[PDB]
């Protein structure tokens, strides 16, 4: 069964021995060397189209919580940008620090945000999600940088069930979320070929990750680290620290939607 976390004796170096694609050629996160990345001209214009977003459940999955959607429509979908066809939104979810100055999956000049939210879509071509994960153009994820600052207000509805799903195995409703209050003002944007980042590590993900970060309250972010990654009834571990380090790059080059 699985037992990788993000403790000492089952964090990220010991994922490859039950997930050896961990050491692979598209492995990530990846930091972004922002003098390196190239502008693309060829890149089209990203289209977010989250105007129909169902949102239905909150889940604590004991890694991260994941906010999910109803995929059986195209109705929240990510378009444009470096993507052939059209993706639909599955569900988003978060990694954080146990402090403010850690938590980012990908790194900017080696620069760690507090938090990093991933909004994961899969392609429709192939089906379903678990087909698409299995396909080098399966999936899109927008990764959004978190930074402590100001409130997100439309983070708040979020912060305030998280003590409904404290544990491993909770779930509660979570009807009429718009995620269109996560975004930051820009689709300004990154983007690389890479990979889940965490087990099963799959190489399945065109990763857009946005330059401008959103401002979240140190309240905000101390919501989630109340959070556990145990269940109900066993030693309480907080969800603190539940973040991949950057990856090699390897044989990979990161484009930019802007000069
Ligand atoms: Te004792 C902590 C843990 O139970 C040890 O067993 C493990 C089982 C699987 C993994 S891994 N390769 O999936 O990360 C790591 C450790
Ligand atoms: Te067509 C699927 C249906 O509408 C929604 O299914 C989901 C199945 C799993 C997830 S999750 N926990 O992996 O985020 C999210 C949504
Ligand atoms: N035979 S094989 O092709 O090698 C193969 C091996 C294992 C397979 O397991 C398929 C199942 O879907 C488990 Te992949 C869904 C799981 O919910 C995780 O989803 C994530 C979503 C987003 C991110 S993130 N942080 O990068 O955004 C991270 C994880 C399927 C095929
Ligand atoms: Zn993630």
């Amino acid at each position: 069964s699985h037992h990788w976390g993000y403790g000492k004796h089952n964090g990220p170096e010991h994922w490859h021995k039950d997930f050896p694609i961990a050491k692979g050629e598209r492995q990530s996160p990846v930091d972004i060397d922002t003098h390196t990345a190239k502008y693309d001209p060829s890149l089209k214009p990203l289209s977010v189209s989250y105007d129909q977003a169902t949102s239905l459940r909150i889940l604590n999955n004991g890694h991260a919580f994941n906010v999910e959607f109803d995929d059986s429509q195209d109705k929240a979908v990510l378009k444009g940008g470096p993507l052939d066809g059209t993706y639909r939104l599955i569900q988003f979810h978060f990694h954080w620090g146990s402090l403010d100055g850690q938590g980012s999956e990908h790194t900017v000049d080696k620069k760690k945000y507090a938090a990093e939210l991933h909004l994961v879509h899969w392609n429709t071509k192939y089906g379903d999600f678990g087909k698409a994960v299995q396909q080098p153009d399966g999936l899109a994820v927008l990764g959004i940088f978190l930074k402590v600052g100001s409130a997100k207000p439309g983070l708040q509805k979020v912060v305030d069930v998280l003590d409904s799903i404290k544990t491993k195995g909770k779930s509660a409703d979570f009807t009429n979320f718009d995620p269109r209050g996560l975004l930051p003002e820009s689709l300004d944007y990154w983007t690389y070929p890479g990979s889940l980042t965490t087990p099963p590590l799959l190489e399945c993900v065109t990763w857009i990750v946005l330059k401008e970060p959103i401002s979240v309250s140190s309240e905000q972010v101390l919501k989630f680290r109340k959070l556990n990654f145990n269940g109900e009834g066993e030693p309480e571990e907080l969800m603190v620290d539940n973040w991949r380090p950057a990856q090699p790059l390897k044989n990979r080059q990161i484009k930019a939607s802007f000069k």
